[PDB]
């Protein structure tokens, strides 16, 4: 899905494929993705 | 799809149905639609 979508102290990593400058969406907030923003991994906890 | 998709010079109303506040997204942008902007009709030119 095109929407990532992120519980409160959440946070993952973005892949900007037209630069791979993958950066960290500390969340959270209805992100929305391009392909310039390509998700990595999943809202798991991250304790 | 959530992805609304517009060409130069067109637009296209928006059903904002917290309010249903229609109005028209004058293009061309990759505009984002939550439920909230709700799109009515199609990308026809609208000479």
């Amino acid at each position: 899905e095109a929407i990532i979508r992120i519980p409160p102290y959440h946070y993952i990593h973005v892949l900007d494929q037209n630069s791979n400058v993958s950066r960290v969406e500390v969340g959270p907030k209805t992100y929305i993705r391009q392909d310039n923003e390509r998700v990595l991994f999943a809202p798991v906890r991250m304790v």
